């Protein structure tokens, strides 16, 4: 019902992957040093009792009548809910604080790639923080009470509700389906796999940043699906813009899901194939993306989509490579990039004396 | 993870245990055909038996034609039902259509305009409406995407609301949720075993006048902004207040537990639970089933958080208006806001395999 906030990695990463997300953009506002330190700590003396199921502060009641909650509350009687809380660091922190020369060259801005059409207002941030949870309400209270503490010093850019399996109903050894219809995560990066997260999404100290050393990249991509037009393609269409079958999700000639793919058997275009860590130099990347629903827009379409998330050593050669790859993805038809966002992931808050960002400042 | 029965002499998705997740999608009608409307109506009806049991519509999410369109988009193979419900309403802009003029439900009222109203005409109103609520929300969106596919050219969604937690309980014996205020919302509402009270409060009459609305219920949507920012800085006691229950138990103020009864006089004269009590509106009584939702930022720095308010009742003049009239000295007023609304008249249920929905009406 838990899972453990100090380690020497932050948890939400290689951490079984839970049912929500709540992920938000934060923008800094001070421009005391000082100040964004002391609101780091008690950044992390909340997460400490949010993520063990418990209110901020001092409660969400029983306190002093004349002065407001430390917690507003909507989480009482909740479980903890398998909450993990991850920190990233965005390059525009560090032109505050005298950080210039600390941002970590892996924290590469990313090109302009074909077809992008960012919305500014729902792109970049000083700073993120990753809420998942397999109860979406406690995943927005982590979020609604971190904004309230550092009220004054940081504001909300932008906010991404997500949502994946439904544990309770679906077996934790079923891959789940995208809203395109297809299985989704089956060649990826497991947190079981100790040598590959080593060798692909850790930061290592030889890296060149040792502030960085157990942390890693984020980059986060919210990825419009055009939904009417994707349900009006032929099933063979389908099928052949990711090179698998939708029903079983087994690659193109083969029978069974895991059964590794044969790219030649795949169309020159095909998602899988241009993906694929052997078309890439071996670039290789931990997705744990999310999907959206946030409406209808304005001429009736179904305002949904992919809110991407990988996690990787070095973004110059994880996502950049990869990403640019993908120019031309049959599946480009269907999709659209409309937000954007790197961050720096820290190492792990080790112990109770610990704090988000130590190692930094 | 069960499926809830589609046929009844009543919808489910209003009596029903209240699930986890709403995707409510209001729709315009853009055909003139009547006998293509019912021919749509009967097909909505096909699709929702196969999706309320965790089957795929028509023939299924693949293994068709390679060169057609699958019958189904696929994102829910391999899921449970998941307890979804699919309850249809019926605008009062539809009756312009149709020849259906004298057939619209006198307890089919417009709204008044309230003080503190500001709302969207964009995300209001609506020829009909679908709530689809289940425990999965890949279940609940995946039902609302196929029942707008299979209307493509005779209807268009205007207007959609997600519902990421539910406010709201029919059932007493279960943990009352919280609504992003923090307090706990639902404790006394009609419950779903309560036949007397459903039947005196929730369903229509034959004797009410509109004999093919007998079985249902009329709905209304209130869409409702909270400024959480102005709430997050009020005091513990000036929040219990404004409710008149405190916050930790949820106790009627001065009482021990969630369910003892609320003592009226000891709340302050514009307390919410004193002006919305049965008590005080002559006995009008509502079924509440809303949901929490927030939809992002308020490009000012906040979270954007609101409350997506349902209510059924046998007759909107009768319940919905005179409780809403009585809160406009409400003390929560300054904390919300009203930004869109509906109302709709919702049928009686699908009888069998045979029926179809609104065949009372048609
Ligand atoms: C709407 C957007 C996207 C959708 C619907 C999508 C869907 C899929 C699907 C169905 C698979 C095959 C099953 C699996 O192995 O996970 C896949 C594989 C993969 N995708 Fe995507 N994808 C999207 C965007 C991206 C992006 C932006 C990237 C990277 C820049 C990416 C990288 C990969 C990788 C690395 C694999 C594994 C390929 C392999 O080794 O077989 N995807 N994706
Ligand atoms: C954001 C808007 C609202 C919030 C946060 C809210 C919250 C609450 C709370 C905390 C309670 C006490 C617990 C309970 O018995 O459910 C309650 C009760 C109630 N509310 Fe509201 N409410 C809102 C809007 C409305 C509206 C618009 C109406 C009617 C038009 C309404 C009608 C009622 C009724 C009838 C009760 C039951 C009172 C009783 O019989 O004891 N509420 N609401």
């Amino acid at each position: 019902s838990a899972v453990p906030f100090h380690g020497a990695h932050q948890a939400g990463i290689a951490t079984p992957v839970q049912d929500r997300l709540h992920f938000a953009a934060f923008d800094v506002t001070t421009e005391d040093r000082a100040a964004f330190v002391a609101l780091l700590k008690e950044w992390t003396a909340a997460a400490r009792r949010l993520t063990a199921g418990h209110a901020v502060g001092e409660g969400a009641y029983g306190g002093l009548p004349e002065a407001p909650p430390d917690d507003t509350g909507e989480a009482l009687g909740l479980k903890p809910s398998r909450l993990t809380l991850t920190i990233g660091f965005g390059p525009s922190l560090f032109t505050r604080f005298g950080l210039a020369d600390l941002r970590p060259e892996a924290l590469a801005d990313l090109p302009k790639f074909p077809g992008d059409n960012l919305d500014r207002a729902r792109s970049g941030g000083d700073l993120c923080v990753q809420a998942c949870a397999d109860d979406p309400q406690v995943a927005v209270h982590a979020i609604r009470n971190l904004a309230r503490i550092g009220f004054g010093k940081v504001v909300v850019r932008w906010s991404q509700l997500g949502f994946g399996k439904t544990s309770s109903t679906t077996p934790d050894k079923q891959t789940p389906r995208n809203l395109l219809g297809f299985k989704d995560g089956t060649r990826n990066i497991a947190g079981t796999e100790k040598d590959r997260l080593d060798r692909f999404v850790w930061a290592a100290e030889k890296d060149g940043t040792p502030w960085m050393t157990g942390g890693s990249y984020l980059v986060a991509r919210r990825i419009r699906m055009h939904i009417e037009t994707w349900d009006r393609a032929s099933l063979q269409e389908q099928e052949d813009v990711f090179g698998r079958d939708k029903g079983e999700g087994a690659p193109v000639g083969k029978a069974k899901e895991r059964d590794e793919p044969f790219l030649k058997a795949m169309k020159p275009d095909a998602h899988v194939r241009l993906a694929h860590p052997d078309s890439n130099g071996g670039a290789t990347l931990l997705r744990r993306g999310y999907s959206f629903t946030d409406g209808t827009d304005g001429l009736g379409r179904l305002d949904a989509g992919l809110f991407f998330l990988a996690y990787q050593r070095d973004i110059r050669t994880g996502f950049v490579p990869v990403q640019r790859n993908l120019a031309t993805d049959a599946l480009n038809e269907y999709i659209q990039h409309v937000g954007s966002a790197v961050f720096a992931v820290p190492p792990g808050v080790r112990d109770a004396d610990d704090w988000w960002g130590s190692t930094l400042f």
